[PDB]
């Protein structure tokens, strides 16, 4: 029912649009104001915040949210650090998007429940669509 | 079924491994010999070639393969040129990977049959999967 | 007659100066403010705008102008993007300058009506000129 | 009608292909060997030579030719040197392609009979085509 | 007193040279063979290995060592990954060099017992030397 | 005591924060106005200036200050030039941060009084700390 | 007795300094105002002008000067065109500084009375100094 | 009667050519193999080596040669490093080419015996030549 999406890039905004279509509350948060405005018309609540800030994550009660998606791609260090802060925040289910195999290794060990690699994961499905 | 995959990045090598694991024969083509060596381990045939060159594409005999996947990610110019050359060669089905909506629309004008956006489509799937 | 010229390099400023000298109103658009200032002296209206931006083109109202000339030379990606946006904005006649035979074919697929190769066409013209 | 073309870029090859189609003797000279091979199919004679070399220009015997087209654009200094060698060699009429106004004015001062600026001239001609 | 140093950079060699002079056993590990040869004459044992490889760290038996110093600075992801693997290997105390404040924040959350920032730490020491 | 710190990166701002916390008045100079702003918060006086310029250094009156710390790290040329100009200005004591042994030798020849290699000196410090 | 120096770089400023110290009239001309101001203290008259402009060279009675030094190095076209304009203006002796051998060839063919190549000529001079 | 010239630009090859023409035996050293090849035609011995590397200079045995000329022009860092290494190797007389006065002063501090600034010194020489 209630979801949170951190990082509103091309991947993160795509999650927000589909989540809203199924009638679910989505908290879209992004450091960049422009990207938050784009998702403002597609989510229940759009907030400009830095999710690397520990106190900011405390205020945004992410432990209440059923699932939290971290969709930060360019800065590998932010996604790793935001994943950790969400874990101490009490988030039971943490989904993290990783662009590299080395990042996906770190995220697995630090405790991410689901690691998403869009290029590798889309590669497998597109092959399956080609086969059938 | 015989497939041709152009570009051997994260998406291209994932499609080849899935298409070769499913029992199909794949021709992996890339300009980087390092990635061609990686693909040559499991693909039926791997060739180091430039797929924006008309004579080179004629040499690869891409019209024989029923489906041609172009997975050139960073170089949008190379992706569009490869799609154009493959379509002119007489490839029945051309699948192209696109990073943005503008590249996807240009490829639609070029004549690409299926266009895959890894980030957006993976976001849609992640949203559906979180919705269970 | 009203003409819109996008890109104010050596070719674009020559078209504007020739078009305006004949009594036609020209709109000169470029991202480089120096060349927009240089054209503003003799051009009916000069605007500093990015014509690959689809919302910006709607503001320019390029659908009103009878012919739109896109004279972006160095940036081929910007050339195809501007042609695509102009066609999607409902421009009846789009003339595009192309620096290569591969760019010209992509522009033909996009929907450009007249494509000018400055080096090749001027070569043919001077070859005819020397003969006669 | 006997012609010589120096520099076999896009412009030079276009002058060679139009001149040969009209049915006149053309000498194509270019420092780069594969461009000479490309032009050899069309022109009567294609020679790989350096036209900034005084003795080479003397051996080419360019004073016989009715018109000499110097189509070197990338390096302005090579085009200037070759115009003077040609004019010292005794060529009656020398046509030179210039990419910049500074190059065009230098070539006018040194004695080029015809200076071709493909961007400006094609700009004027394209504007005239747009008018009618 | 038995020590291990991972990463034979300028910081790593300085630790290795000072440790051996006192009379304690030092294991020097670096992915690059050239740097391992440099410390081969300055440590008890110098091994070329990849310390982000989980099985390799097990073979090295780093849990026997009293202290391990991870001195990988150029690639932030390797230092984080090596720190986690060392902690999982059972090492009691792990000293990690961090070049950036963002890296040091992650390493503290990971569990590194001592984070060394050479620019910040030497900045304080140098100032105190200026005082007296 | 009056101190002058040139370059306000990690080392330079750490020396200034320590010097001012110890009750000393420090001058912070940097070409990056962004970093001069953080220093100006806690530094007695902060100036945006280029310290490789002789007239600029004469304007700063660095000869008044007891010690001049030059903490230009990435640009070794700027570090050498700043040390040379400071010595020619007439400053009694110059402390220079050097990231290379060769740079340290060149600075010794120039006339620097104390040269700090943060990586190597921090390595020695850390080794001594682990030993005891 | 009376000299003119065009271009006030490192070479031209040295020419002006030596010429004025010897006791002669020197008209120092440079398009850049900073260098003209720098040479204003030394030379009899320092003028900011573009010597590529033909009317400016006509206004500056360079034909009255015994010798004219053209010391433009970076832009070869500027030096060639300034030499041509000075020769057309009636200057009997024109000394031109050339940085490359192709530029020297062009200047020799144009008609410059003296071509100065500082690196080669000092190469010979310091070789002779080393020998004796 | 034995000289070593480091760097084989226009200045370095001119010193070599003159030194070998006067009967002396020159060792030409450069990192660019093309210039070492062109110098090897007339110099006594030519070596492709990096002269900023301490062990390489020891292999070259530069202490044997009475005079060592360092003609590295573009890379000021390489010029300073080569001068330092040659001086610490035990070369009695080191001549260095310097582009600017700041590099010249740094080289004076390093220990260079003769410093040649080609532009300024040719300015002085040409001024004296025009005077009488
Ligand atoms: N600390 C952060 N807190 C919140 N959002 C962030 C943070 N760091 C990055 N983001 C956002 O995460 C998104 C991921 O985008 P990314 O793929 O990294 O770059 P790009 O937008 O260039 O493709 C961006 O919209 C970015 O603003
Ligand atoms: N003209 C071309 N012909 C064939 N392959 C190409 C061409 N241009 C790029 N490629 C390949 O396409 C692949 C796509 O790589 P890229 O998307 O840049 O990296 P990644 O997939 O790791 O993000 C590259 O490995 C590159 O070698
Ligand atoms: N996205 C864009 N929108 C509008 N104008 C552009 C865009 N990209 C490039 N231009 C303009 O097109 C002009 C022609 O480009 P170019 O061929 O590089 O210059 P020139 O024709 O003088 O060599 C440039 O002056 C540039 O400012
Ligand atoms: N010294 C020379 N003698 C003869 N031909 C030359 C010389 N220098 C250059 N050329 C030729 O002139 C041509 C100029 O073409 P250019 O405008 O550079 O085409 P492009 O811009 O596509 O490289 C080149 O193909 C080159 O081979
Ligand atoms: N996975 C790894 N396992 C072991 N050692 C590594 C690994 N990755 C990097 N290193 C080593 O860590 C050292 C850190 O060196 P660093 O000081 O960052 O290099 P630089 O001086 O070029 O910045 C490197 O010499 C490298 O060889
Ligand atoms: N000429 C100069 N005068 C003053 N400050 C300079 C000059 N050149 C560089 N700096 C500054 O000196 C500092 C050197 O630190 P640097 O190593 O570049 O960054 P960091 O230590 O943060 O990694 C930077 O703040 C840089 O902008
Ligand atoms: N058209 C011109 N008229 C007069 N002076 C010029 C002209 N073009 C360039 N100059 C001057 O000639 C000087 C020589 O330039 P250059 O050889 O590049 O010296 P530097 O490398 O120190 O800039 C430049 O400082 C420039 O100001
Ligand atoms: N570390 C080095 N060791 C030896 N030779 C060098 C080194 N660095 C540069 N050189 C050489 O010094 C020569 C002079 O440099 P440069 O001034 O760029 O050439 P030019 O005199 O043609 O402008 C170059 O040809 C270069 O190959
Ligand atoms: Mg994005
Ligand atoms: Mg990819
Ligand atoms: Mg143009
Ligand atoms: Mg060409
Ligand atoms: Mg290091
Ligand atoms: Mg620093
Ligand atoms: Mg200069
Ligand atoms: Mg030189």
């Amino acid at each position: 029912k209630q979801f949170a999406v951190i990082g509103l890039g091309r991947f993160g905004l795509a999650v927000c649009k589909e989540l809203q279509d199924s009638g679910s509350q989505v908290l879209a948060v992004d450091i960049n104001e422009d990207r938050v405005k784009e998702a403002a018309g597609f989510v229940s609540q759009a907030i400009v915040a830095n999710c690397t800030h520990e106190e900011t994550v405390a205020e945004l009660k992410l432990d209440d949210y059923d699932m939290v998606m971290i969709a930060i791609g360019a800065d590998v260090n932010a996604s790793i650090l935001a994943t950790l802060i969400a874990k101490e925040a009490g988030v039971k289910s943490v989904w993290v998007k990783a662009n590299d195999r080395f990042q996906a290794r770190v995220l697995q060990k630090i405790g991410a429940d689901h690691i998403i690699m869009p290029e590798r994961d889309m590669g497998i499905r597109v092959a399956r669509k080609m086969l059938d």
